[PDB]
This record gives C-alpha cells, structure tokens and sequence, in this order.
C-alpha cells in the first residue's frame, strides 16, 4: 500500500497529508527537486501520524517510488507576471516530460495520477508521454465539480449528496457540463424528483448553480491565493479507490478513443476506478442540449492539446 | 446522542453490539421486560468497547429512554406452544400497545425504527399506535434486501456496490419487488450497462439473482435459528443516518398515503431518512411489470394490517 | 490480510461481526463441523457489511485457511447430559484434530485461543502444535485487564487508555490484580488517587476485585454465555498480529518459569506482533502479589497437569 | 459540537482540515481578519468534505462562535522586526482583543492555545479571560512528547501507544524530558531495555535526546514553520474536549506551583476534559530533571511578568 507524490507543493503535500490522515495508504513518499522542501512536508506531516493512523510517511528521489501503486503527478507550477497562459501551460508540459519518464523507471506497474493543471491537458500529455494504455493515466478531472454539483443541489432538495446521483462531464474548466436530464435522487429523474419535493429548477436558479460549480475554484484562488485542501482529500480518496480495488464510479479524465464524434482527446466521464486505473468508461443518457456542451467542450480540449503538440 | 432499543433478544442486542463497534452513539439503553437479559447483553457489548470506540451501553427502564433521539423497536414475544403465527401475530401487536405509548412518554420526540417481524405490519401497528406523524415512524424494510440485490448485480457486474443504483420496493418478503427497470449505475439504465461490460443480463440471469435476494435470509434461519448479524448492522447504519440528519435514501417501510391505488399501507420505499424519520419519500420510475408486483405487494400488506385492527 | 476462526459456536462468530465491523482483516474464513452453522453464521456475517466496510466473510474448510496470518481457536464441544472435566478432556480431544489440520494449510498463522478455559487450553493448543512458544496466544486475561483499568478509570476520573495496570496469571478465580506497580500518569495510582481526592479504600479496592472477577458470572446467568466481550477484544489481538503491532497486551502463553512455577500458561504482559507474543514484560509485584501469582500459577498448571499437558 | 478557529493562518486551517478529515467535530468556523482568506480556506476544506466526513465548514465572524465547545487561538506570523519581543508583543495585544471578542460570544468555550511562543501566550490567555486557569489551556509539548515515545518505540520495537512517557516544561529549547519516571508496559524504562536485549546506552540516550529538540529543525529549514503535525495534534485536543475524554496530555496551562516558582504556565501531564484541563500530575523525577524543569519555568515568569502577566 505504497504512494507517491512527484511535486511537493501545496497541492501534494495537502495530498500526503490527506492520505495520512485518512490512513488509506501505509507509505506516502513525496519527490520534489527541493529535497530540502520535499523533506519539510513530509518531516511535518509524519508528525501528524502520531495523532492519527500509523503511516510511513516521508521524503525521497524517484528510486524511493519503487513499488508505489499509484503516483501523483501534482509538479506543475511556475511564474506568474508577465508571462501568458498558454505559455505557463508550454513550460509545465515540459516538466511532464522531465517527470513522467523517470517515475516510469522506478515505479511501471503504477497508475499516474495527473494533478497538475489544466488537468485535462496535463492527463492527455502524461498518457502519450507514459506510452502506457490509455486506463492508467487518470486525472483529477471534475471530481471536486462533480461533488459540487451534488452538493448545490443537495441543498435545493434538502437531501444527502451521497443520494444525488449527478456528474460533471468534460472539462475541469470553464466549459463543464452539467448532466441534468439523467441526474437521479431515488430511482426518480432529477428534475422531475424537484418538483414534489415542492421545488422547481427553474432554468434561472440552475443556471446559477452552474456559474457555482464553475466559480468555485477561484473564489478560493482570488481568496487565498492558490486551491489545494480540497483537491487534495479528492486525490487521496482516488488513491484509496485504486489501492483497495475499489471499482468506484468517479467523473476522472483519461484518454478517450471516441467521445461525441471528438477523437482522442482526455476528459472527464463517469470511470470505474479500480487497482488497473479505469477499467471501463461509462457514457450517460443525455438531452441533445448538454451533447453539445459535451463536443464544443471536447473540442476546445482537443484544440488546446495540438497547439502543445499532443 | 443517545440510542434506546426495546426488546434485548439476538437482533435487538445485535442492533447495540454494531452500533458500539461502529461507534455510532455515544450513549445506548437496551430495555427489555426480562430485566436481567438485558442486563447480561449490556454488560457483555460494554466489555467490548475498550476494544473499540468509547460508548456507555446500559440496560435501563422507559423512562430511561430520555432525550434518545431514536428508540428502535425489536420486541416479539417468543412464539407458544398450541399456539399458531396468526395468534401470536395478534399477540405481538399487544406488545407493540404497550411499549410504544410508553416509550413515547419518555422521549416524546424519538424517532422510532421499527424492528420485529413482519416488519411491514409491525411498522403500520406502532404508526397507528404513536398517533405522531406518519415519517416518524420507521421500519428496517427492506435494507437487506436492496443490499444484496446491489451487491450481486455488483459481483456480477464487476462494479462497487455503492455504484449501483438500484432499489427494492414493498413487503420485506416474497412479494418483493426488484426494480431493474429504472436502476442505473454511473448515469446508465442498469441493463442497458449490463452489455458496457459483460455480454447482457437475461430472462433467466434476472430470475436467478430474484432468487438470490429472496432465499437470502432463510438460508441462515435454516442453518443457525435466526438471522441478527446482518439486521443489527444494518438497523445500526439508519439510526446513525437518523441521529446524524444525515438526509440520505433507504428503502425503509414507513406509512404511506397510497401506493398503486391500495390506501394507507407500510411497505418499503426509497425514502429520505433524517433526524425527523422519513422528511420525503420517492416515488421511483415503474415499468408495468413491476407497477403490478408492487401493488399486488401493497394490497397483500395492506391486508394484513387491516385484518389485525390496524 | 486473512484471518482463519475455527468453531463458527456465540464466541467464534462474534469474533467474526467484531472483526467485519472494524475492518481490520480483509477476509475472514470460518471453519466449523456444522456446515451449515458456519454457512450461516458467514452469510449473516456478510450482510452487515455493506453496512460497515468491506471484507469478505465467508465459510470454509481447514483448506481455506490458505494464507491465513492467524487462526483463532474457538472450538468446542456440547456439555453432554452428566459431565463435567470431562467435557474439558473432549475439549482437548478436539484441539488434538483441529491443531495440526489448521497448521497444515497455514503453517506460518499464529494460533489465538478462544475454546475455555483459556489458559489450560491454551497449554494444550501449544503443546500439540509443535512451535515456539509465542505462536499459540490465549484470549487470556485481556478482558479483566480492561475492566481493571475501566472501573478504575471511573473512580480516577479519567481515561482507560490513560491507566497502566494489570491483571495477571488465570483468568479466572485466582487471577492477580497488580495493585502496587500500577501507575497512572506515570506517577503510582494510589498517590495519583489521593491527589485527585479520590484516595482508593480498600473497600473501594474490594468493590473493584468483585467487579472484575464476578463479571464472567453476571453475564452468564442473565444470558447464557459471554461471546460480545471476548469476540471484540479477540478482534484488536487480531489486529495487532495483522499489524505487526509489537503492543503490549496480558494474553496468555506458555511460560518456562513463573515464580518458579514450571512449564505454565498464564497471562503476563507480553509483546504481541506479526509472530505472536514477542516479549515478555514482567512487572513490580509486591511481595503479596507475588505469593498471589505463583499460586495462580500453581493452580493452572496443576489443572494441566490433570489432563495430561 | 462545534469548534471555532480564531486565525486562518496556516496553522489554523491545517488544523481545520486535521478536524475535518478525521470527523472530529460536526461544524468548523474559521475566524479571521482577513475575512477573505478566512472564507477561502473554508471553501477549499469544504471541498474535501465529500472525500471524508460530513462536517461543516465555513467562515464567520465572532458572532458565530456560539455555543462552540473549544475555540482554537492561532492568529500571527514568527518573523518581524523584533522575536519575542516583538511580534510576542504585538500578538499579546492581539490576544488582548481577540479573547475577550470571542468568549463574548462562546463565554461557555474552552480556550485553546496556539499562538507561539505558546507557554506564554497561555499564560496572556489566562490572565485575559478571567475564567479558571483550567479552561485556557496552551498545545505545549504534545508533538515533543510524541517524538519522545515515537524513538524511543522505534529502538525497543515496542508500540509507541506502550512507551508510557512524557516531555515536561517550556515548549522549545529548555524543554526537561521525564527520562526517569519513563515506564513500559508498568516496568519502567532503563529496565525493560535490558529485557528487549536493546540495553539503553547513555550515547543512545543523547541521539534521541537531540532527536526530540531537534525536531522541527529541518521542517523549518525546508520552510519556515510547521503546521502539518501540530494541526493534527490541535485536531487530537479539539476531540478531547469535545468528547470529554479526560485522557493526559503535556499541555501548557497556568500552573499555581512548580518546582518553586510562583503562579507560570507550561507544559505538564495534565487530564484534558470537556471543561480544559481538569487535573494535573506531578511525575517522579530527578535532581537533575528538577532543576532543568525549574529554571525553565522562572525563565518563563521572567518573561510573563516581564510583560505583565
């Protein structure tokens, strides 16, 4: 029950810690070029296990990921002036591939875990530089939109989320979709299931749960900065889904053959998460209206993905 | 947080042995007429919690029963001999005459789970009985019987369980009614993901797992006496839902103002389950076929209450 | 993550609930003449998992016990009409088939015996096994511990997990509680007593002697038998042999010398990992409790002696 | 059962992800100044939830402390011009404002203490809140305690749960280890070693001695402070608070008399309860560890009342 953290930022470190203290894995080691930092968070996150579960955490080189079973790739980052976005995006696909090879040499029977953003681009670089099949690279992708997607609405229907049978599909940016029409709380259509429930998701007040879903990120980004014990608890939680063979259902990117006529892009969609990565793709019912804010959301991926050269 | 369970037989003091392992409640009184027997299973569940989470489990009186914000009902007078179900039948539900008024008094704002069989007679009895409102009375249901439907379609499917959305509806019996038709898991109709995996689920597959959730908790009657483990466990999980406001659907029985054109019936539904019992209860997608199982399941019900006084 | 239980009786498959509702092992496989009864209790067993967490209980045979990391021992026999110690030489009998078909398909498992009395059977699990000592680990005196440190933790007014003492030699009638090397906070219980106005008559001392030894009978009487207790305290001895733990319980095992009682199993602190018990932890008696623990131990070995072990 | 956390500063949040990952606490409220970052680590831990327990998160004013059992004090920095003083003078004056705001509106709450350097922040506390000296209580030494039994677990290969001992005095330089009154499953420490074979060598000694002041070294090194540990081990008080637990713990907390000196805070093993500390234990010790303990804590009222305090 071994992990690894390529990236010992905010994002990663959130990530050991969160997998410490879920006590899911029984080995964290964090891998950064700041081994001096690497060394820091691991150092004060083994601190924590004391008060927690037993869990080795601690910090290493890339030879330490051997047998890790899943590696979170979570070592983008940079600058900030000054410089462009798609600039930003050129310089952090150049890291995937200082990155992803190495891990590959010390760790081949693992599932990468693409954390660095933007998520979906990042997933379709590490996929084709892993040279691995297309299940075992997965990213973060809208698992922290899709849970607030549910959570929004659980607070509309007066419900527990965990009964609000939803997605996120596509992309982790400003052009998700959210499923609707075969959205499900008890066996009952979601929009239908919001009307005895004396409630009706009138197309202004679920217009605004999507600009909710969407603006999540940054109130927190133009709040503190930068987002990380969030994605962080999310990351641990697909960990623990690989390591334990779970075969959850999660909304994760990953390479996709075909997807509403796009093909070869990575994006978000309902994956069965087991210990190979995802072991099988699941493409829900949906309304003519929401397929096209699935192309024209795969396309604008798959048109990022080419500029790169991927 | 405190937890009351009348009637300290195998599944009422299975019922505290998972709630303390699992460390639900903080508090749990088990009251039983045998004063004795519950405090013999009350003193041998405390010697367990040193080896768990911390609970103080006693055996007390009704008025012992103050501010427990959910009192779980398993009594059920132990059968006579010359005597035949019908009677004790009728004999049990003066039982249920008793205790309820008289928990009731003691926490007057409990939510009551009821336990004894048959479930769905015995949950119509405490609800005519209570004189409360109609969510405040529940009963296990069909929990087990949603379970492990779930559970072989996820053994089947080679999916998580907890992915697979599928419900059964009505009596906790041979009337049950497996609701494949609107069942989905990640956002597709159940058999329609049955070919995104494994070649199809037919006709005969489909009677086969019928029979597997059916037989199910005979075969441990007719091996050890009763069935209790499972029940317990699962009776422990809707009183965490119960004292957590948790909000989340089960397919609890609970009183229902009308099912397929059948009147004022206890059977099993998906229901929103939360500090004040069932808050809302859904009313799943039907095909035909099973619109008719559930009624000729409502109407087997309702005509069991009905001839007992209730 | 594998744990064998042999006699799927209350005891055996309490263990099991105990062990599916806190998740420690990831399978667990109950072994028992009645079929059916480990068939049922397995199936029941199964259904309040997804309830709690996944693991895999099942029933099987001696075979499936393949890979087990430990076997706890709960067999046993019916009481038979007029009977008495001979239904505690049956006892033996049994362990004399259980033992070697248990090592055969899991030869490297520690053995956890449940089947009472614990420490005498415990001596006969051992020497039928043929291993080291520290592989055959009796229930013991896990349970009274705990209750010593409970109660005295209620007239402390603190936590159980916060009071060091313990409860030695058999578990039963002439078991010792350790009064004098017992400490809470590190500094001695009865000083820590008397600086929280608490200071421990000895009536309050007799109150709890009683509350520790008759616990057994109370239960009994009211119930039958005990089973929720021992099933869960089985569960975290589970827990630690899984784990690799190296904590320090008062199980049962046998014992070289115990004041200067030969060839004895009775409980002791000892170091319970991955092997078995791994050390032995052997603390200040006074002189009274010292005389008390070589009578206990003089008492579980001649009772041993009696059936041949 | 409800927590408040006065500083959403690394700290403070890192605490209320420790709180919200292992279900603690059902609602978590982050107050802070800079409402802004107050409220965006609040959504970005709520985001986590879903992954874990269901606990709410959310950022307020004072205002919504109410009825909340522990409110955890962690406003500040550690680098301003002037360390101790300043800052130590500037977030006593914080304190001064902060304390009196927050039981304004959870006057039922016990104070915890994490504002460095802790010691004295507890005693600026309690002088402030005009309530019991138990119910201000400091984190103190609780990862140096911690760090003590992790080694000393690690070279007896014993669970760090069983080496019974402690880390008294000033949390930092200064801070006296109980190597003495240090027990092992009731035997004390110097003598179990022998038994383990692992004989406790006074070079051995020293390692683990530099190992436990040394502790933060490194992670300060690397980054500048911690927060990680020490959120986890503010999350493990928070519960006992609101579980009343009364479990001992090296916490700081105005104590009247210690080693000679007059009415100073600091770490001892104290009893944590719903109600702050609610007992403390004096260990055994030695004329060495007396005197270290001793100065240590004058050094402190040198400093508290060389504030005002």
């Amino acid at each position: 029950m071994k992990v690894g953290i390529v990236g010992s930022g905010m994002v990663g470190s959130a990530t050991a810690y969160a997998l410490a203290l879920l006590g899911v894995a029984r080995e964290v080691v964090l891998v950064d070029l700041d081994r001096k930092l690497a060394q820091a968070h691991a150092e004060d996150i083994l601190h924590a296990t004391p008060f927690a579960h037993p869990v080795w955490v601690r910090a290493g080189s890339y030879g330490d990921l051997e047998g890790a079973r899943a590696v979170v790739l979570a070592a983008g980052v940079a600058q900030r002036p000054g410089e462009t976005r798609l600039q930003l995006l050129d310089r952090n696909a150049q890291v995937f591939a200082q990155v992803v090879p190495r891990v590959l040499e010390a760790a081949p029977e693992a599932v990468l875990l693409v954390a660095t953003n933007p998520v979906d681009v990042m997933t379709q670089v590490a996929y084709r530089l892993s040279g691995l099949p297309p299940g075992r690279v997965v990213g973060s992708g809208t698992i922290l939109d899709t849970a607030r997607f549910r959570a929004l609405l659980a607070e509309y229907l007066r419900v527990a989320p965990q009964s609000v049978h939803a997605y996120v599909l596509g992309e982790h940016g400003d052009s998700e979709v959210l499923v609707w029409s075969s959205a499900q709380v008890g066996g009952v259509p979601l929009l239908e299931f919001a009307e005895a429930r004396g409630a009706a998701l009138s197309p202004e007040d679920r217009a605004r749960i999507d600009e909710g879903v969407r603006r999540a990120a940054y109130r927190i980004i133009e709040g503190k900065g930068a987002t990380y014990y969030g994605i962080g608890a999310g990351l641990a939680r697909l960990v623990r889904a690989i390591l334990t063979d779970e075969k959850g259902v999660y909304t994760v990117s990953a390479f996709t053959p075909e997807v509403e006529g796009v093909l070869e892009v990575s994006l978000s969609l309902p994956r069965i998460l087991g210990a190979g990565g995802v072991e099988g793709t699941v493409y829900p019912s949906l309304s003519p209206e929401e397929r096209e804010a699935l192309r024209r959301s795969a396309e604008i991926l798959k048109e990022a993905a080419f500029a790169l050269g991927f």
